[PDB]
């Protein structure tokens, strides 16, 4: 969409403009924003399950609808398979969406009982209106990308367990970098642009951008 | 790469010079060819595994080393992430590998449907004849597409459990449609060339084109 394209022309943009370097920037920010802390992969049954750093868990069904379970855990944003917004709580929920619900609390309850948050990503305080969803992720057989509503773009890679998170704050676009031991480093893109950067969150920034394109 | 350009070659190839139709074409083909009966996803801990026609398991591990398992269960193929074959028994296997020999037995243990009396239980002629792998994959929320080792492309679809199979036996392009009710049909590419295909066959041929890009 135009989103992807957005976020993949500024990483693009960032990453053939930018010097080569021997560490990290040391440039770092200490900001919180919304992103990606678990992710749960049913596409072969339900859809694609993830936790958000606010606690709002998100359901994308292979029909192509939309579930959110806010942090409230008791009310319920559903998108349709074209975009009708329906909000209602989750106890007392229509016939037409029980299904749908109880594999919404069955993503949730997974998460929390098997896996393990990401990063040490500050929990965020929740508000953007509309608020986030997924809009598109795919997979590969080294990392799995999501691209959000809101441009919020992230790649998780499984053997290093390490993930890259761009996002737009206030005017800038940041770029977040998730090592091995689950550990948050913020910076700028302008600053990664004149900066340069490391052997191995370089080949993960050439990487994610392949995964856009 | 290579391989992946092949297939797409021949595949934007029939597709841009394809009338527009209502129907399938009506001279089909009648032969089976190798093909991905079961697929298992399990990226974050282990890899990629799948079960073959000829009843051959293999995984793709996260890493890009491949490694395949007989159909006798007993041996045991190992390509190193760019083709270095190593062969040897699963019983005796040396000690390099078990970690990764481990994991290949436990997907095909999750390939074990449960256990039916019956016949002919599959055995395997030569224990080193070099079988087709998995060279890369891709899912998205609406398919998952697998490029093997010969050139055989092949995506599945989650919701109708609908698939596409893009074969060479020789030489010449074969798409095969398993549709929605589990029917095989396969056609030459010359055909599907010259009088076009169903609507949303046509449409499933153009999704797997664009995941190849
Ligand atoms: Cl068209
Ligand atoms: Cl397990």
């Amino acid at each position: 969409g135009s989103v992807a394209d957005t976020v993949a022309r500024v990483l693009r943009g960032c990453l053939e403009n930018m010097p080569e370097a021997d560490c990290i920037p040391k440039e770092q920010l200490s900001t919180s924003f919304q992103w990606v802390t678990k992710w749960v992969d049913y596409s072969n049954k339900y859809g694609f399950g993830y936790q958000l750093s606010d606690h709002t868990v998100g359901v994308l069904f292979n029909n192509g609808a939309h579930m959110s379970l806010l942090p409230d855990k008791k009310t319920v944003h559903y998108y349709a398979e074209l975009g009708q917004c329906s909000v209602f709580p989750a106890t007392d929920a229509p016939e037409q969406f029980i299904s749908q619900v109880t594999v919404l609390k069955y993503f949730s309850h997974y998460m929390e009982e098997n896996l393990m948050d990401g990063g040490d990503l500050p929990s965020v305080t929740d508000i953007r209106r509309p608020r986030l969803y997924l809009l598109q992720w795919l997979k590969s057989d080294k990392a799995l990308m999501m691209l959000f509503n809101d441009g919020t773009f992230q790649v998780n890679f499984y053997h290093d367990h390490t993930k890259i998170i761009i996002c737009s704050q206030n005017e800038e676009y940041l770029l977040t970098y998730i090592n091995e031991d689950r550990i948050s480093t913020t910076f700028r893109l302008t600053t990664l642009l004149m900066s340069g950067c490391s052997s191995e969150l370089k080949n993960r920034m050439e990487y994610a951008l392949n995964m856009l394109l």
